[PDB]
């Protein structure tokens, strides 16, 4: 309360309200918040004196902004990407970074559902032609998405969800993952992806960013396809040949496709969109949109607040993306952290501090990345011993930084 | 077998294989099928000598071709509509038409949750703008489906097939009907349409075509619905208000709209199109295809043939449009039918028939509209008693048609 | 409502109060009500002025009684059964017989599932045990019913109901039906019975009352049963070879079996009960009880009380078990009922009868069986001419019984 | 392989199979398996060499055992209860004691299902009497299950798997329990018990045994339930005044019930039971059988088994029931784990042997309870060094043992 009253928590960007709910519920009301992007300059002035600041895409936090935030404790990255900050120079610092992976999944899941189920419509075509004055009814190809067979690639978070959703509209699953999982509802893992690919009416993505999946449909897996079926694309930007797909629209081995996400994406809305899709109508193109909705948002309003209040209030780094990672539960006494440099000797002087004072060190964690390491403490003592000890350890050679979590 | 030979089933407009599958399997193979509309001078020589003629939307049964048509017995209207087909003049002569008004319940069912999805995301916006090289993603208002509203406003045989996709997706589903009905799964009957309409994110309509849907949603209906909700339409063409939509779409306090049906449609492909709405792009605007997807073609296939297999074997007329209704089921001896026109003398006369030959009437059943009736009649006989009588039969004042179905 | 205070309804032995709610609804409020069996005299005494009789197990509706039943229009069972009521001379006197053969498919189904959970966990046996004060704690081949497989032979009403409750359980049914059915759920057909036998852990049976399935399940077939599977009937006393199943028993070749249904059965509660099974305490022996329970009682009430309202309000003789089926849709005019022998003449008599006086006959339908003949009429006519025809059609040789509906 | 072939695993009265394929897939081949319990002499002996040991309840691990058990490293009891385990004897040794205390939620949630299904119909009662030779068909109270209201009281992993498949036999779920929970499906929790027991047709326990569930139902409790309900419970024998319960019974204030657990319990299937229960026909009596099944035996055999290679093979003791928390994650080096006594300057000393060899500690984790201490340690070195320290770490002032688990 009275000590909480004077952490600074900096949200830029308009993160969600219900992140500021959270937030005052913790006891933490000390909030300056911006519907808007910060510039440089009005950026450098806010977090100055911030602990934690939570940001989204337009946001550089950059190593001179991160250098001169003088009292930064955590960041949040209220978003799923995380390259608007330079998570080395966060690390060096003994600042942790969070962001939310997974608050997004119903919205992409529903984006696929209804996706296919205008696709194996021919509506997406239809629907072009029909605001040009023109009418084509085209029914001869057109289907029910019942009885018809989604084939899912990348049975992760995402691709769980989008089998059951399918399943209740009466379709079959079936996936291919690089790794074994165990199936929900009637879903099939199938061993290669060959024959994922040619008995599937509809194939979707849902695979993340790395050297194993880009350009993973290209020409060849795509003349896999079984005539006339549909793919779909919300996974990654480069996870799909557009020119090979392009081919294979213009000589209707597919019929048509969806794709939320490019090789390079507009920065901004008043910036100039290119595809060699823009030319088949029979494509639905969306501007990266598939996790964009307001629910979205509010998971990762909730999540990410969540986290942020978690490492300020017990000194959690579990999912932080740059850091050791580490917890422990809550047991009487006082805990204190530790951040450091990953070097023989320093959980030892750590230690030691206890020890030569006579205090019963109750818990301990400590993880250790290459060249860093985090340590939590709990330690039986008076306030007065403990403060002393936070001393103590910031001299420790090899100290980044220290605090007394309660 | 060798009776069944000679029947005739005239098939044009590419009826459904399944239609021929069901007749193969019946013992009629005496089929001339034609998957183009003949036109009248090849309809007028191909039909002359047909038992029965299976039809779709292009081809013109008028008073003319039916009374050229010499040894028609009933008509199949592979399809919804029936307004290609003179039903009174059908009716004159003895022959009754059947259709299949609910063969495809899903097709529509289905592409109004995909429609609603895309809806609810601003997807067919973006995805016009993206297609013009413009940009926009705009997140703010995009929400997934599952916990929202729909209301429907037909709870017929659509509308619970609607309702029941709705839940699976997660939606609560509200309906207001004209009747009262016992509701699927947690629909939920409202009873003013004012309730439904503040409520709903989702209106979608699924009402019949007559004066008391003509225009149901209007300027005042709209601006019922809650602000910056949508409405879908694929009933009738008549049944929504163009310009007041229009008006709604323009304010925007509804945030876009699917409509399937128009006030007029284009006669063909080749046709142009008209409507206010081809200036919004957060309208779908598809060209009557609600219905249109091969699965419900293998119904209507199915329906339909087996109607007129089941007129022909035992002489039902159960769901003909323009006939009156009469079915009987099958036991021993012979049964033989009547058409004739609804005059007082004609029963008895019939049954005199047999009587005075001392034959036992088993079954009988005749029905009645304003001035035809039509009756079936099962006896206990020899051939050579029933073919006399049947001679007999057709000598009635009044008599339209006879037959001896077996 | 002036006409209907004055048709009497008489029922006995307490059916369901909904009955009466029915009654009274539409708009028949003349009961005579008993919770009790009337005894033969005052039977005599109450039936004598009575339109319609319900009646249960124990009222004996004979030959005499029904003889001396002087205003007697039908009778409903209010039960399954049917044995106490002389069919024949009622069907001589034109007296329609109801009854409610499907109105406890739940119960009975509750009843399997139940059972066969316990029989799984060996629990009827440890349970008489326990209150002989011996404890038998016998784990070793006690199981979970899910991921076991449930084979019903006989997938009627009961057996649908029952496979899918069972698959809510997680358990795999199979069945077996003499004739070809469509499975719901996931249930299988199985086409000769020894596959079902074999592959079973627990078979349950529910088949109807004749010389095919009379002893259906002897030494052979239940030596076919997997060992240390579970038998349960609760279809009909004369399915089970009780003494093979007492060997299989006293074998363990069945690790138990549930029987609600027995060869011959006490009349009454206060009667012995005897049984080979009732020497092992892993039997369940249920006193006929399979469809007993309240909600079973209301369906039955509804349902007979709603065929009586429907054969006095407009003929229909759908379902009768003694009777020739028939119903006709209203239609206005006026509709009139006439019950006869089944001998050639009389339709053109009674036809005749409206032909002559000009009135135009609307609809008819006319059934038969065996002797006898219904025949149900509508006519365009005012009551003074109705009346006068009603009059006629008594006079008709071979009439057994008419009446003017409305 | 050649390390692990040399550590014992004794395993008595008869452990699932599936046990022994998890240690054997683990690598660890060397069990001595027995279906029995052994006695104190042919115990003493089988341990003497023992790395570990799984037992049941028949086995008294003592503290003489215990001290006499010259390897022991931790001990399995592979059941839920632990009493015939002194546990502190087994912690001061530095032995953890694993259990599996949810491996039979399915089993105990359907035992409570088949039994409301037969209580509800009033069937153990018949079923009494008819192995009596008296046969009593009391249809007049007895109803389905489907349309009535469950009390859960307990809503933890049995109740909420109980909830569930109520719902699946359409029943409505309630539940009171001293903490707040999410409900599944429609559950619905209640705040006061009065509501609860008030409304509840059903009312079964599956709450833990601690001084706020003693005696928790008595007659007041019981009285508060509605008149004509059912009482079950299978959690533990302190819960309910039996003497109560057997009031209730005889005023015919509750219609039945079903207890599967005792204030006392017979030793053995051969020991007398006693119960004033015993003396209603209307009550299921059984012998503790709630979670016994050849499933929960299969369960529980994977599941401690596991915990025990995972104790082996990393040193996590997550859920150790007498001993301190704490799990690792495997990152390169070597693992070394050491147990001690809850003093100062333990921590400090142990670390201080890496330091001094300039050894990088890369992770270590240690908890604490009461009087006991244990902690994993990673740390990069070669074989040698971690020997060497392995020697040092047991030589420190209050060390109780220590291991180089790889
Ligand atoms: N369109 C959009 O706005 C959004 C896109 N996404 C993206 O969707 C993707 C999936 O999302 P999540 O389910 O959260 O991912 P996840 O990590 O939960 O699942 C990824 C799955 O892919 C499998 N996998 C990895 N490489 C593979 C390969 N080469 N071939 C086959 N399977 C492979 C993994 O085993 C895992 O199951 C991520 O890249 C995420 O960034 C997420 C949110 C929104
Ligand atoms: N877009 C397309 O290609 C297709 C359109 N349709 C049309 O959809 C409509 C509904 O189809 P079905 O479910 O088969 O109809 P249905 O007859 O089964 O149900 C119509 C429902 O509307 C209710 N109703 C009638 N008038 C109403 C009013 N004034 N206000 C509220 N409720 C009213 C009725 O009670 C009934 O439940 C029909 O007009 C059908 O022609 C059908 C197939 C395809
Ligand atoms: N225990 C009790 O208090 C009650 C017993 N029942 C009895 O249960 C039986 C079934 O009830 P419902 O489902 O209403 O019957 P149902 O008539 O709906 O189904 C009977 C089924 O048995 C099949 N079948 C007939 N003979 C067969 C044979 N030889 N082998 C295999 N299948 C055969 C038929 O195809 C049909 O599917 C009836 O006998 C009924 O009287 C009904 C209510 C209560
Ligand atoms: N009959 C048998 O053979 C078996 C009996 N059991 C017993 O069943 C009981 C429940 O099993 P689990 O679901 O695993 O327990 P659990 O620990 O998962 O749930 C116990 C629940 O009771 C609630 N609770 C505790 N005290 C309460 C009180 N005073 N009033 C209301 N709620 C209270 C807790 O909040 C918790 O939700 C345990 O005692 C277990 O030992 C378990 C297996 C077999």
């Amino acid at each position: 309360s009275l000590e909480k009253d004077k952490i600074k928590f900096l949200l830029v960007e308009g993160v969600h309200q219900k992140a500021l709910e959270s937030l005052r519920a913790a006891g933490y009301t000390n909030i300056e918040f911006h519907k808007g992007a910060l510039d440089d300059e009005q950026l450098k002035e806010s977090i100055r004196d911030a602990h934690f600041i939570g940001l989204r895409s337009r946001t550089h936090l950059t190593e001179d902004v991160i250098n001169a935030a003088e009292k930064l404790v955590a960041i949040g990255a209220f978003a799923i990407g995380t390259n608007q900050v330079d998570l080395d120079a966060a690390a060096k610092r003994g600042i942790p970074v969070f962001n939310a992976p997974f608050s997004n999944t119903r919205s992409v899941a529903e984006l696929v559902i209804g996706e296919l189920l205008l696709l194996l419509r021919g509506v997406p075509e239809a629907n072009a032609k029909a605001h040009r004055g023109v009418w084509n009814k085209l029914a001869a190809g057109s289907f029910e998405a019942r009885g018809k067979k989604l084939g899912i690639i990348g049975y992760g978070h995402i691709g769980t969800q989008l089998g059951i959703l399918a399943e209740s509209l009466g379709m079959y699953v079936y996936f291919y993952d690089i790794e074994n999982k165990l199936p929900l509802g009637n879903a099939t893992q199938v061993q290669h992806l060959s024959d994922l690919l040619n008995m599937s009416d509809v194939v979707s993505l849902h695979v993340p960013e790395n050297p194993s999946t880009k350009n993973m449909m290209g020409a060849k897996e795509i003349s896999l396809m079984k005539p006339g079926s549909l793919l779909i694309n919300a996974s990654r930007g480069t996870v799909v040949d557009i020119p090979a797909l392009a081919d294979a629209l213009a000589s209707k081995h597919l019929a048509g496709a969806a794709i939320d996400v490019f090789p390079t994406e507009p920065a901004t809305n008043s910036d100039p969109f290119t595809s060699p899709l823009a030319e088949f109508d029979n494509v639905l193109l969306t501007p990266h949109i598939g996790g964009s909705t307001q629910e979205a948002q509010e998971n990762i309003g909730l999540e990410v607040a969540g986290k942020l209040i978690k490492y300020s209030d017990n000194g959690s780094t579990l999912s932080a993306v740059n850091f050791p990672e580490v917890s422990l539960p809550l047991h009487v006494g006082r805990r204190l952290m530790h951040i450091h440099e990953n070097r023989p000797g320093v959980l030892t002087a750590l230690n030691k501090i206890f020890a030569e004072q006579g205090v019963n060190i109750a818990a301990q964690y400590l993880q250790t990345s290459a060249q860093m390491g985090y340590v939590v403490i709990d330690i039986e003592a008076d306030e007065d011993v403990a403060e002393k000890a936070l001393q103590a350890m910031k001299a420790i050679p090899g100290t980044i930084r220290a605090r007394l979590l309660y």
